[PDB]
């Protein structure tokens, strides 16, 4: 089974898609998100299935993220992998093929401002995962000292899948958010 989700990082003051997709970094943190997510793996030359990823002349980046457990593979479509250039492609429109076509899609929200839900017109996408940084730490309660909000935004109608989570716990749990947003996201394509 293989599947394929965006990983969108939006920076601080950021609000409209060209922008967004602009973008060729994120934070410190999401870098390291990003390793614990998946392996980096080569896309040129590449012997496995790249989601539509170019393997030709990495014309969508010498690199992205995959995972694969003993059922599955994950290819992620990371928009800041992702050259810009923006004479050539002002509007960005080789990156929003990957995620505009992914029904699931990871938000890393550095803007400062609520994620909405129509920032990505498209009607292929029916859930974001969205991470947002927070100063807060468990009451109760170094990779497990610091945290972000996980939430769900998804179409109405579409299967329930804010949670404080660490940056140490993220990756997995993320991935399996999407994983299982992956999955209820084939079934309802259907409807």
């Amino acid at each position: 089974d293989g599947h394929k989700v965006g990983v969108i990082y939006i920076k601080e003051g950021q609000t409209h898609e060209t922008e967004i997709l602009a973008n060729t970094m994120g934070s410190p943190d999401y870098h390291r998100f990003l390793k614990g997510l998946g392996a980096l793996t080569r896309l040129k030359g590449a012997t496995f299935n790249t989601q539509g990823l170019d393997r030709v002349n990495d014309m969508d980046g010498q690199y992205t993220y995959c995972w694969r457990d003993r059922v599955t593979e994950i290819v992620f479509h990371v928009t800041t992998q992702m050259p810009t250039n923006l004479e050539h492609d002002p509007q960005c429109i080789m990156k929003k093929r990957h995620i505009g076509n992914d029904f699931v899609n990871i938000v890393w929200n550095d803007s400062g401002k609520p994620f909405r839900f129509d920032t990505f017109p498209s009607q292929f996408n029916y859930v974001y995962i969205v991470i947002t940084p927070t100063p807060r730490v468990p009451f109760l309660a170094d990779d497990e000292q610091r945290f972000v909000m996980v939430q769900v935004m998804s179409q109405p109608g579409f299967p329930e899948i804010p949670k404080i989570i660490s940056l140490k716990a993220l990756p997995s749990f993320v991935r399996l958010l999407a994983l299982n947003a992956s999955v209820f996201s084939l079934v309802w394509a259907n409807r």
